[PDB]
């Protein structure tokens, strides 16, 4: 209820992302599908087939569920595994894949992170696109500088001294009111993904904060926008949304 227009606005977001990326008859692979929020997206998108990937088993029941009892006309697969530190090979390509506040999982290990990257790349077919939604290492940062790490909606910390640089910090403590709790999230080293995926055949296409995304594609979509009790965001509600960074891959 006191997070409404938060998630509200992360909904609209990933919706414009999907729409911006997603075409009728699309095979899409969402890791880290979670409860199947997104399935509705899909479907006004006209994908024809979605396949759903997540960790949590008690994730994969809700969206089985989701999906079992909603109007789609696209077909949908799920499976409950590790997509980021395990090897997947799921038999088939994708048009789409996507990874909405997630992959940022995947930079657990240093290993885990190049079998991420090789899952994402063989799943992904010549042309295909790789839509991402992750926090920003560069926003988080700025903010410890700016000793303002937190508001009565969420509230991130970071590692101690002792000669243990700000660049030196792989992961933080992120809770979000309603959300996670405590929860360890690590750092997205933005250049080693890029280098990783160019090896792949992966080249970055896309990438603008969520705020900027926001009011962009909102004056560009009053319709998707005024379909839902969208409007306004607060400065302490555009705190939590200003974490996030929009980033697009495609394999060429």
């Amino acid at each position: 209820s006191k997070t409404i227009n938060i998630r509200n606005a992360n909904n609209f977001i990933k919706a414009c992302l999907i729409r911006l990326y997603t075409k009728r008859g699309d095979s899409v692979l969402d890791l880290g599908c979670g409860k199947g929020g997104d399935l509705l997206k899909y479907e006004r998108a006209g994908i024809g087939e979605y396949y759903g990937v997540d960790i949590a088993e008690v994730s994969i029941n809700d969206a089985r569920v989701r999906a079992r009892n909603m109007k789609r006309r696209f077909k949908v697969f799920f499976r409950a595994q590790d997509s980021y530190g395990r090897h997947m090979d799921l038999g088939k390509e994708f048009d789409v894949i996507s990874s909405q506040f997630s992959f940022h999982y995947a930079f657990s290990t240093s290993e885990s992170l190049d079998i991420a990257q090789r899952n994402i790349a063989r799943h992904l077919r010549p042309g295909g696109y790789f839509i991402m939604t992750v926090p920003s290492r560069d926003v988080i940062l700025e903010r410890y500088k700016q000793g303002r790490m937190s508001n009565d909606f969420y509230k991130i910390e970071l590692e101690k001294m002792e000669d243990v640089p700000m660049e030196s910090v792989r992961e933080y403590r992120f809770t979000l009111l309603d959300s996670v709790n405590n929860c360890i999230e690590y750092f997205v080293d933005f250049t080693r993904m890029v280098d990783g995926f160019k090896r792949l055949g992966l080249s970055l296409v896309e990438r603008k904060g969520f705020i900027d995304f926001y009011e962009d594609e909102g004056r560009r979509n009053p319709e998707l926008s005024k379909k839902m009790g969208l409007g306004c965001l607060t400065r302490e509600e555009s705190e939590v949304v200003g974490i996030y960074e929009v980033v697009v891959f495609r394999k060429l």
